[PDB]
């Protein structure tokens, strides 16, 4: 764990394998949180995106998550330039997602990995937001991530974990870069729970999932951020 | 008087003139109201403010203004995406400054104003919220809004009171937007009782202060909210 | 069907009616009997099981009752004014009942959580609180031209072999409200205890009967003695019942 | 002493204070000015056969002036009166004659004292001094008693019970002090006028109800002084 962790606060990114979260949990409990993306609701700026968001509050000497009742989301333009400076109604993530093994063995797995960084201030009070997103497309109309290309989030550290991705979807690779003019990593997710963190250091990227199949592909992804308040 | 509702009813937003407040009032009564604004504790979310809060309560087909003896202030995160989503502890606006002529004077005529509008359901409870508030400013210091930025109050409807602006001062600019890409009206706010009334339709903004001046300064305003349970 | 609506009997193994019932039914069994048994059909009819199951799950979240008994809640409290339908969600928490009703916890005000709005604004919740209403309405258990108070008790019932729960009060009571509705939402299949008590007196008991499915309601006026029997369980990891209380009092 | 009365208070979460403490200057005729007012009291809303006015001055943190609200509503969370709380309830003003009356200043003077050597409330922050002017008034088939009506406690951490008036043929009126409402730990009865009870929120307390022998009606007239803050 420390490795990775170690390797993010470096480098700003940390590509972890599916191992190191499925280790403990069986394929049928993973696939059960897989099914839950089908009633996913648009993202309401669109993007072929289906969402929800729900956020916890970690006091500053807590391991108590406490689920935040409101749900509105913000991301300042000065990171997300497409649909920042606007706050965002998304769905909430429904109780079975949340509070699921698998979930819930993930969120604290990415908070110890957070702790060994001071990518957040841990004496003040912490937002360990998620994001159930799926990206779904059709030949006549592709997805993309908000915002649409390399950029950095609002949110010091970003996990994103993979759930599912068609065999017949394209797109989707992963990029990290250290500026807009060059990029130093690409990378796909593929299996899922295959993860990948993200510190503000670099800019990050998620190229435009599309497919050939008629009947439509999708790429299924959990984030979990970690920011102040 | 209807003649600002109507300009507000349809652009969003509304200029009055001190005029229209101070109407026989005298400056000495005026000034003394402006003293108050020395006493006001700091805004515990920081940002150079300082802060007093109360509301009162209107009964559907009342006239009397029942003042809460509760005081936390919330504001959703879907709307302030700074300080929002949690509840917000200030001091309670002295009774000097609440039951003073001007003071209610200033309440009645946005009561009426708010009425002429759709902008609340009048046929129940509205509470008329008053928020004091001193942006102060110091070289190392300067002062701004919560939130930040261009953004929507939960409360449909907000009486911008100038109290008193330091020769000194910069910024304090209120801005009027249709959306985070443009600005449509910049206007500041610098004789006393000069106002500006802010419904939902438009996003508001007001410019940080700082100053000139290497003594300080300060920008003195009075807040009247009007909205729902 | 030969049994009755509201008879407690429905709720026996064959001794089902079939289909919904009429509401009236059951409030007039309700109004005679003072208390009636309504099966989840009437609430189900129009509900996925995948709804309810998220409404199941905020019981997770609730905190412990101050005084205790393995029990976990919430209250939230609505006000109908005489000639509206207009629920008006109070501000005010406090929950209160005489120690002439509630021998245990009575007397004193005691502060829960409030019932979180993804539960209260859900569409089942309300559809439910609406059918209280409609039946309430038919009945003279609360003056309709004054302000009525539709109460809201979020309840868990959690169990583990060293510690069961029970109600407050413990045993047989009535409640300072005239009317209660009595929501089953969960009963994990190994939890004992739970079975609802109908009583004319202290001395006798004429109805036992319990709540298992979803949904499955029982109506409680103040002309009979109710009760619950406490909630146990054999599995370590712990069994719950899991309720919706709705009730309904004057101001 | 004063400072017996507040320490015994400050202890005990309640205080006895006898009329000699409030009547000692003060002629009997002057009482009885005020003892009149009680009757033009008008109907408490909420019933219970009382009969009340209520006005509050407010108290800045570094000022000996009361300084009289305008407004008038008055409200207790249901967290402590369980029977009228949650709801702004509107009575009727106390009469300038009662409040400026030398009596009623005098008596607010020495219970602002007292309350100033206790923690019950801030005294950095406003202090609000609350006056109830209340007559329970009874007859043999209607009595009177308190909101609320058993044990509780007030939101207002201090609260003086000044009695002015008690029929002779007017039965409960007993105040009780309790630690719990399972038991009373005091029983005690105010008859003579100015005979006072100061309560703080430790305890619970509550006022027995008033009835009456005599068919023409009887009546038990107080004043409250409460202090909060706000
Ligand atoms: C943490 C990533 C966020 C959710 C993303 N930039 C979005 O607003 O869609
Ligand atoms: C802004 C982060 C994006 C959404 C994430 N890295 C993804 O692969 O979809
Ligand atoms: C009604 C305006 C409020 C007070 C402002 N957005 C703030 O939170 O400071
Ligand atoms: C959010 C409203 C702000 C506080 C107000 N318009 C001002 O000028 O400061
Ligand atoms: C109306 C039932 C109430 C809520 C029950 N006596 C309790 O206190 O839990
Ligand atoms: C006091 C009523 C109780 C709480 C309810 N009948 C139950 O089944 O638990
Ligand atoms: C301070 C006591 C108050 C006045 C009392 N509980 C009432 O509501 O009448
Ligand atoms: C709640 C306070 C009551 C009314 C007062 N102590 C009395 O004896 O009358």
């Amino acid at each position: 764990m420390s490795n990775y962790a170690s390797f993010l606060k470096e480098n700003g990114y940390s590509y972890i394998p599916a191992d190191f979260y499925q280790q403990k949990n069986t394929d049928a409990a993973v696939r059960e949180l897989q099914l839950t993306y089908e009633d996913l609701k648009a993202d309401p700026k669109g993007g072929g995106r289906y969402r929800a968001h729900s956020r916890y509050i970690l006091a500053p000497q807590s391991d108590t998550l406490e689920l935040d009742p409101d749900n509105g989301y913000f991301q300042s333009k000065e990171y997300n330039y497409d649909d920042g400076g606007i706050v965002r109604e998304f769905d909430k993530i429904s109780n079975e997602f949340l509070q699921h093994p698998v979930t819930q063995q993930m969120i604290h797995s990415n908070v110890e990995m957070a702790r060994q960084t001071d990518f957040v201030d841990w004496e003040k009070e912490v937002i360990v937001g998620l994001h159930q997103i799926r990206y779904h497309v059709t030949p006549d109309a592709p997805s993309y991530s908000s915002p649409i290309w390399l950029h950095r989030d609002d949110e010091p550290l970003v996990f994103v974990h993979l759930f599912k991705l068609s065999e017949d979807a394209i797109g989707g690779d992963n990029l990290i870069a250290p500026s807009v003019k060059q990029i130093d990593k690409v990378l796909r997710l593929t299996d899922p729970l295959e993860t990948l963190a993200l510190g503000q250091k670099v800019f990050h990227a998620v190229t435009p999932v599309g497919t050939a199949n008629i009947d439509g592909a999708h790429r299924d992804i959990l984030l979990v951020t970690f920011s102040n308040r």
